[PDB]
């Protein structure tokens, strides 16, 4: 209480504690802007995830249904066991029958070659026979030359 | 009577503000918090969505060939089939063989009844022809007797 005591000291300290407050003030608008894009950005990442969410769904039915189904046309292409067996099969059955028909077809050869000598064979028989028949007559005939002859003996004939 | 209600005029004036940058700094330290755990929230979120997106590439390649195979494995569909085209001919054409079987078959049955049939009348050639050859010897044996019988009446000549 004697003239001057703490003049300015609280004046001018005011204005200090007042511009601390100029700043939090300040400050909390920029950590409050970062807040709401940083906010914002989640928005829009959260959203991707689950656009994701679907591109992961779809392939999970895709590559579902294309592996079983390589497998469903796949029994299809074990049956090349019954398809391939008959290679056995058929290849027997055609094979085996190939040379029991063209041996078969050497039997028909072999035997008309017969059929055809037996027809000759019966074919000189019939020819020595009426030539045999033949020299019969000859001597049929000289025979009765010899029946007169002596028919003329046992009486005329001077 | 005033310079002692002064300072305390001043008070009020510094009371008022120290409570701000107090309530304030309050709000600086949540608003600064709700900043960051956005950041980590964010920043997170940056990652799965990489992680999806990667592992996306993933299905997307075992999509591809599980579905190059389910194709690479219906061209064969297409052989294991076409060998019915084959199979099927090979099944019909090897039956006119069994059937051209049957040709042969009726013939080589067919040819041993014109062999047994000569064969029998080569037996009755034979057997005509030994009669021909005993009444032709009976002959001989005749004009033979007779000759003899005539040679003994020209004993009258002498």
């Amino acid at each position: 209480e004697d003239k001057e005591d703490e003049v300015a000291d609280l004046k001018q300290d005011t204005e200090s504690l007042q511009k601390q407050l100029e700043e939090n003030q300040e400050e909390l608008e920029i950590v409050g802007n970062m807040l709401r894009e940083e906010q914002g950005k989640v928005d829009q990442l959260q959203k991707r995830n689950v656009a994701h969410q679907k591109e992961i769904g779809k392939l999970r039915a895709e590559l579902g249904t294309a592996q079983r189904n390589l497998e469903k046309a796949d029994q299809l292409l074990k049956r090349n066991s019954q398809q391939q067996n008959q290679q056995s099969l058929d290849m027997r059955k055609l094979g085996e029958l190939e040379a029991d028909l063209k041996e078969k077809d050497s039997m028909v050869e072999s035997l008309t070659e017969t059929i055809g000598i037996l027809r000759k064979e019966l074919e000189n028989e019939k020819l020595k026979a009426a030539e045999n028949m033949d020299s019969f007559e000859k001597l049929s005939m000289e025979n009765e030359n010899l029946k007169e002859k002596i028919a003329h003996y046992r009486a005329q004939r001077f």
